[PDB]
Order: C-alpha cells, then structure tokens, then sequence
C-alpha cells in the first residue's frame, strides 16, 4: 500500500496530454521565474535591503514616513534589474504563445514580477498585476509614465546600496522624481502596487475573465504567500480545471493542485510547454 502524501503527480506525459488538447492556458508568474536571469526572489538573499525586509519598505506608511529611503530602495532594484536577461523559462513561455496563437489557442501570462522580463522576452498577453519597476505614478496628478533612466533622478545616482549599516541619503523631498508636468511638479512614487493597496480594477476584473475561460493554469516560481495571486490558481482548480506547479520546493497551495513539477524552471519548463 501507498502512504499518504499531499505531493500531487509528477507524471509530464499526463500533464502532456492536458497541453496537447488545451485552448486557453493561463500561467501565472512570481519571482522564481526571474531567479535564474540571476534576480533576486523575496525570500532568499533578496527578502534583506539595509534592515527591512523587501515587504517591509513596499508599504504606504514606508513612503509617507521616509520617501527618500523608499526611493534609494527601488533605485537599486531599478539598477541591478538593468543588465539582467530572460532565461529559458521566460523565452519557452513567449515561444509557446507564439505557437500555439497561429493555431487559435490562447496563452496568457498573469505576473507578480515588476521587472518586465516576459515583456523583454516577447510574450505579447501579459498582465502585470502588481505593476512595473520601470513606471513612475505621480502622487499630485496621477500620470502613469514609463522610466527606464539610469538614474531616474541624479540625487540617486550612486545610491541605494544594500548594506545594512548603508549611509542614507536623506535626499529632501524636492530633489526626489518629479512630475515633469509643469504646473504639477509633483512627487513621483514608483508605479507598483504596495501591501495594503488595492490592485487596479480593470486588470484583475480581466484576469477574473482569463482564469474562469481557462482549461489549463501553470503555476512557476511563486511561493503562493501574497494574497490574491496566491488564490487565482487555487479557484481554477476549484473548477475542477487541471493545474500544474513548476516550482523548487512546495507551498502551501501545492495540496490543491493535480501536478507538480520539483526543480529549477529554466529546465522543467521548456520541455512541458515543446
Ligand atoms: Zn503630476
């Protein structure tokens, strides 16, 4: 006899046979998916700036209380996201969209990355639910710009270093990313959503609509902590819809799916999405 596991299947020919005959294949997307381009995840390394954790400064009350320190940390995840480059997981997925749309069937990637990787690698149907490193929103008048300048403003050049006995910058307020609406000149605040925000309606309403036309949902490289990105996966499945973890270790939301693909996505990808 067996023994009881909550560890679903790791059998890639049955998952195969799901891919072969699906219409419309939502991939949902966290941090693991970059880890190999070599950007940090959440959790590892990358969890630590100077004596927060990433969470931590990623909050309405961080920016309210110190803007400056909230700025020199999305400088240097701006900067060191600069050079990096999409891995084999990110191509496989723009690939297999590019593929599978000439026969009619649709692939949608729904991302907690800020960092514009599947944008980079050219996946076309991509919403980023949790916004963009590289966009600024203005805290005055609300324009949303994209920014991609090394470095966004020269205050910040030079700055923004990890270590936690790290010197602030104290940059005052005025010399901070400004509206470059004249007649605004507000305070810029990166255009990403923070813990205790509201995502923006039309996109979740529209993921909503991808997940409940979908036949197939592929799960990588997210821990399935934050809330609601944490919940998509577990619904589809709760539709009684297939869905597939490719991750390193488990998460809690592991139990609800029918596979589970263990090891470093770059390599288990590509093959199940051929
Ligand atoms: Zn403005």
């Amino acid at each position: 006899p067996f023994t009881k596991m909550t560890r679903p299947s790791s059998d890639l020919t049955a998952f195969r046979e799901h891919f072969a005959k699906a219409k419309h294949i939502a991939i949902i997307t966290g941090a693991g998916v970059s880890a190999e381009s070599g950007v940090p995840t959440f959790r590892g390394p990358g969890g630590f700036w100077r004596k927060w954790q990433a969470q931590d400064l990623a909050t309405p009350e961080a920016f309210s209380r110190d803007p400056s320190l909230v700025w020199e940390f999305y400088h240097y995840r701006r900067e060191v996201m600069r050079s990096k480059m999409p891995n084999p997981a990110h191509l496989a997925i723009a690939e297999c969209e590019a593929r599978l749309g000439q026969q009619g069937r649709s692939v949608v990637i729904i991302t907690q990355n800020i960092d514009e990787l599947h944008h980079r690698a050219g996946s076309k149907h991509v919403y980023e639910i949790h916004g963009s490193l590289f966009k600024t929103r203005c805290m005055s008048c609300g324009e949303v710009k994209a920014n991609h300048k090394s470095p966004i403003c020269p205050a910040l050049d030079g700055k923004g270093a990890p270590d936690p006995n790290t010197k602030e910058a104290r940059i005052p307020v005025e010399l901070l990313p400004r509206c470059e609406r004249k007649s605004c000149n507000g305070l810029l605040r990166p255009h990403v959503v923070w813990f205790g925000e509201t995502l923006d309606s039309d996109i979740l309403t529209a993921v909503e609509r991808e997940l409940e036309k979908c036949d197939l949902c592929l799960v990588v490289g997210t821990s399935s902590i934050v809330y609601p990105a944490a919940m998509f996966a577990p619904q589809v499945a709760s539709r009684g819809v297939p869905v597939a973890e490719f991750n390193m270790e488990c998460t809690p939301a592991t139990q609800r799916f029918k596979y589970h693909f263990e090891g470093p996505c770059g390599s288990t990808l590509p093959p199940a999405l051929e």
